[PDB]
């Protein structure tokens, strides 16, 4: 009753152009079985949203990658928030929610925006820059590690560690095996920076440790929660900002609308998250036999959610393959949905907004003027290199 497909959603060919194979996954049926990896898959918005919003049935404590923590040892100690289910998930979630709260955004917004304007001003001085290394990577590196409270030493480990993390969610292919092979130095650095003495006062890290005397988390839970932000906090915004600039580079008409009304920056970034879905996929594990889109899934089965496919499902979106900065983007699943919905989405949106605001005010045109190179990762979608000429406004 369930169609079986041979598509490998973690193959290089798939990463290079996933959209045809994603329509094939959506249109084969509401629930497919991927013979390559022995997992169920849902690529339509409706089922992706349902799975995300049934955390009891589709749990996260058995891992949100392919590996089932009940069957294999996790490559690193489980995240106390991402790889936990309610109620164990609840209190750590609240702490991270207050650490990255609306009130917290007000303390960092001015510095984040000044750093965004400064970067655009710097890039305009060069003209022909790499929107990835010189913008999508350079900007978050100039604000987030400092907002964390990290020392300068060792920050080169941050992106390699994040790439390792997101590759580790995937199947045991060469991307994952190679990432884990090289992980030791990056794990050592990250784990060490998670300790209270190594986090500058007032930053996200020290604020997490400060919540250890409320009874929401104990002192021994703080390092792993700092680890969460060092895992999910940087490389995501890199690919989110990169996708936004990529969209504006490909859709000059939308850049011109953004210039005409820079208050659209925040929605232009949200639309970029939907349109590219930098975070492409996550797994759940069934805790019982479940009926999902006419299929009966047994207990202990991995289910692969195609977030990016769900964000382009024409059953849900009008003109899904068009970048539209005035689109009503509420409901897209690029930040997830439900109890695990991205707790750092205010940071992500802040960085995205202030950067697109800088571009909206300072840039008249963004033209690709060089080979576009894609970066391959089992979970992240984004570019390795995006040469562009920036024309001053
Ligand atoms: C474009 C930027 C970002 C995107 C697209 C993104 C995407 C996502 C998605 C889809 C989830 C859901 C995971 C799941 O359902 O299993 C998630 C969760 C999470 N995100 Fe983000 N994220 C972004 C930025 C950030 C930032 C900046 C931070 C921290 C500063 C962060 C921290 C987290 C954490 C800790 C979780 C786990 C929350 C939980 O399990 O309750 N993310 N993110
Ligand atoms: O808690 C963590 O370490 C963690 C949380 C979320 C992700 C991916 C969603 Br942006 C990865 C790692
Ligand atoms: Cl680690």
């Amino acid at each position: 009753t369930i169609p079986h497909l041979a598509i490998d959603p973690f193959s290089l060919d798939f990463f290079d152009d996933p959209y045809p194979d994603q329509q094939t996954l959506r249109d084969a049926g509401p629930v497919v079985y991927l013979d390559k990896w022995n997992v169920y898959g849902v690529a339509r918005y409706a089922e992706v949203h349902a799975v995300l919003n049934d955390p009891t049935t589709f749990c996260s404590s058995r891992g949100v990658g392919l590996s089932d923590f009940k069957k294999e040892k996790p490559w690193r100690p489980p995240s106390l928030i991402l790889e936990a289910d309610p109620p164990a998930h609840t209190r750590p979630r609240a702490v991270l929610s207050k650490v990255l709260s609306p009130a917290t955004m007000k303390t960092i917004r001015d510095g984040f925006a000044a750093a965004a304007d400064a970067k655009v001003d710097e890039l305009l001085q060069r003209g022909c820059i790499d929107a990835i290394a010189d913008l999508a990577e350079a900007y978050p590196l100039s604000v987030f590690p400092d907002a964390m409270g990290l020392k300068q030493e060792g920050r080169e480990h941050l992106l390699p560690y994040a790439g390792l993390v997101f590759n580790a969610f995937g199947p045991p292919n060469e991307l994952r095996q190679t990432a884990i092979e090289r992980s030791a130095p990056h794990q050592a650095y990250v784990n060490e920076q998670c300790q209270r003495p190594n986090l500058a006062p007032g930053g996200f890290g020290a604020c997490i440790h400060a919540f250890t005397d409320t009874g929401e988390i104990t002192p021994d839970e703080a390092p792993l929660l700092v680890r969460s932000l060092l895992s999910a906090g940087l490389d995501t915004t890199v690919n989110g900002i990169g996708a936004a600039v990529y969209c504006l580079a490909r859709f000059p008409g939308e850049l011109q609308r953004l210039r005409s009304d820079p208050t659209l920056a925040r929605n232009a970034f949200e639309e970029a998250v939907r349109f590219e879905s930098p975070v492409q996929t996550f797994f759940r594990t069934t805790t019982r036999e479940v009926e999902l889109g006419g299929a009966v899934i047994g207990e202990g089965e991995k289910v692969l959610m195609f977030l990016g496919s769900a964000n382009r499902d024409p059953r849900r979106w009008s003109d899904p393959d068009l970048y539209d900065i005035t689109r009503k983007t509420s409901g897209h699943v690029g930040f997830g949905s439900g109890v695990h919905m991205c707790v750092g989405q205010l940071v992500a949106r802040l960085e995205g907004e202030v950067m697109l605001s800088a571009l909206a005010r300072k840039v008249a045109a963004i033209d690709i003027d060089g080979p576009v190179k894609r970066r391959f990762n089992n979970t992240l979608r984004g570019l390795e290199s995006l040469p562009v000429k920036l024309t001053p406004a």
